[PDB]
C-alpha cells in the first residue's frame, strides 16, 4: 500500500532540521498511535516523486487527526541523497506517495530506569519514546545535534534528564552517554544514531553494562558515507555477527 500525499508546509526550524508537512484523505485512517512509527518516502531512479523505486525511510514526527496531515523531520544534511534533495527543494503543493507505517522494537517499560540515545535523524523516534513513558520515570535523555539552535523543547517525565550534546571533534553521541553516571542494574535503554555509534554504545550497554537483550533497543539510522540502499545490506552484514 502506498499513500499518495501534498506537501502542505515546509519550514526550516533550526540550522539541521526541515520540518516537512504533507497532507491527504489517503491517510485519514491514520491515528496519533502511528506518532514515531516509521514510513517509507518513495522515489523514482531519477530522483522524481512521479512513479525501480529507490525508497528512504522517516519517522512520523506528529499527525493531526483533525486534517489528515503528518510533519516529516528531515536533517538538512550534505554522493547526493534522494530524499534530502528533494526535500530541500519541494513547494507546497508538490506531491510524494508514502509506504507503511511500520514499527520497531520499543524502550521495555519494565525498566526502574531509562537511557535513551539519539542522533539528530532519531529526535522525532526519541520524542515518541518519551511521551509513552510513565510521568514518575527516571534516567537520561542525551541528544546528539550539529549545531546548539538544533535544541528542541521536548515533553519528558520531570525525572528524565535531557542533554544536548554539540558534536565536535572532542564531542559526540558516543562519549557523551558514556559519560553519564551509570545508575545501576535494571536500566532500559533506546538508542537510534549513526551505525558506528550504534556499535561502540552496543558493547558498552550489553556487554559492559550487562544490560539483557530484552532491555535494550539499539538500532542505526543511517552510516555516514553510504546511502540507505547500501546501509540495509550493512545491517544484514552486521547481524551476521
Ligand atoms: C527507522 C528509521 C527512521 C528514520 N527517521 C528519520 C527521520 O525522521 N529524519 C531523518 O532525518 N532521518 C531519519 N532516518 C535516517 C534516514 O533514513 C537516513 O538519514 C537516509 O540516509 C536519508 O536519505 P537520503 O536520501 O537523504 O540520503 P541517502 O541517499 O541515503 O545517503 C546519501 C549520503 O548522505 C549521507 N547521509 C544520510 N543521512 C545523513 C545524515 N542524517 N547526516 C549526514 N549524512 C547523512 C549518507 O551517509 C550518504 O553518504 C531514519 C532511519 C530509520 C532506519
Amino acid at each position: 500500500s502506498f499513500y499518495p500525499l501534498t506537501v502542505a508546509d515546509s519550514q526550516q526550524i533550526s540550522p539541521s532540521l526541515q520540518r516537512i508537512t504533507l497532507q491527504g484523505d489517503s491517510i485519514g485512517h491514520f491515528t496519533l498511535e502511528n506518532e514515531g512509527d516509521y514510513i517509507k518516502l518513495l522515489f523514482s531512479e531519477d530522483g522524481g516523486t512521479d512513479l525501480r523505486q529507490i525508497m528512504r525511510t522517516y519517522t512520523i514526527r506528529s499527525f493531526d487527526a483533525t486534517n489528515n496531515r503528518i510533519e516529516i523531520d528531515f536533517v538538512r544534511h550534505e554522493q547526493c541523497g534522494f530524499a534530502v534533495r528533494w526535500a530541500m527543494h519541494t513547494a507546497i503543493g508538490d506531491t510524494i506517495s508514502i509506504a507503511g507505517p511500520g514499527k520497531a522494537q520499543g524502550l521495555n517499560p519494565n525498566g526502574k530506569w531509562f537511557f535513551l540515545a539519539a542522533d539528530m535523524t532519531a529526535i522525532p523516534a526519541l520524542a515518541a519514546q518519551l511521551k509513552r513513558l510513565p510521568r514518575d520515570a527516571k534516567g537520561y535523555a542525551v541528544i546528539e545535534i550539529e549545531h546548539v539552535d538544533d535544541k528542541q523543547a521536548l515533553q519528558a517525565p520531570e525525572n528524565i534528564e535531557i542533554s544536548w550534546v554539540v558534536k565536535d571533534s572532542s564531542t559526540n553521541l558516543a562519549t557523551s552517554v558514556i559519560e553519564k553516571n551509570w545508575l545501576g542494574e535494571n536500566g532500559s535503554v533506546w538508542c537510534a544514531c549513526e551505525f558506528d555509534t550504534m556499535r561502540a554504545l552496543r558493547e558498552y550497554f550489553r556487554n559492559e553494562k550487562e544490560i539483557a537483550k530484552d532491555y535494550i533497543y539499539i538500532s542505526s539510522y543511517w552510516k555516514r558515507g553510504v546511502s540507505e540502499d547500501g546501509h540495509k545490506q550493512l545491517k544484514q552484514t552486521d547481524a551476521q555477527t
